RNA sequence: GGAGAGUUUGAUCCUGGCUCAGGACGAACGCUGGCGGCGUGCCUAAUACAUGCAAGUCGAGCGGACAGAUGGGAGC
């Protein structure tokens, strides 16, 4: 795949020794294809390099796919992490990623065009919308559920 | 049809307030000021008010004064 890496913050970070205060920083960096991918990335409090590294082995780990009908997702769907909550709304064409911050640059990078998404909760709140995602892959598209279901796609919808 | 951000710590996550970006107005005050077109202009003391003006009309209801003079009269 062809990934292409976003840098959501770099936060400087430290450890108190008898010396002093001995900082890092801790970079935070979401990948994606701009097609139904994205990747969570750590940083492994040191720098970039290291959080693309571990975005794109997560990328394909967590988030397997991004089920996307159209320019938008199947269903609503709260994703929660911790304290994080995200409301991902599925919207009509044209209306564009509504989104804030971190928010933005997964669903963006996982190449949704069309979403209604308010946080409950604010805090480089990436799991969260990590959750949501793969929430909406318990109930992609339709395909699945009709296959789980015993039915047919135009018998599930209407 | 729904965007967030800053700020408690050495650093952290959370809880939690605070602050900011938006829009609105019968606005006031600064400083500054060219014109035009629509709109708006006592929110305070239902306080007190100088002055003027804001409901008068019908003579085809009306007797009546006060006029009118078409003409005769009219001293000259």
């Amino acid at each position: 795949l062809e990934l292409e890496e976003r840098l959501v913050t770099v936060n400087r970070v430290a450890k108190v020794v008898k010396g002093g205060r001995r900082f890092r920083f801790a970079a935070l960096v979401v990948v994606g294809d701009k097609n139904g991918h994205v990747g969570f990335g750590t940083g492994k409090a040191q720098e970039v390099p290291e959080a693309i590294r571990k975005a794109v082995e997560d990328a394909k780990k967590n988030l397997i796919e991004v089920p996307m009908v159209g320019t938008t997702i199947p269903h609503e769907i709260i994703g929660r992490f911790g304290a994080g909550n995200i409301l991902l709304k599925p919207a009509s064409e044209g209306t564009g990623v509504i989104a804030g911050g971190p928010v933005r640059a997964v669903l963006e990078l996982a190449g949704v065009a069309d979403i209604l998404s308010k946080s409950l909760g604010s805090n480089t709140p990436i799991n969260m919308i990590r959750a949501t995602l793969q929430g909406l892959s318990e109930l992609k598209r339709a395909e699945d559920v009709a296959k789980l279901r015993g039915k047919s796609v135009e018998e599930l919808l209407g």
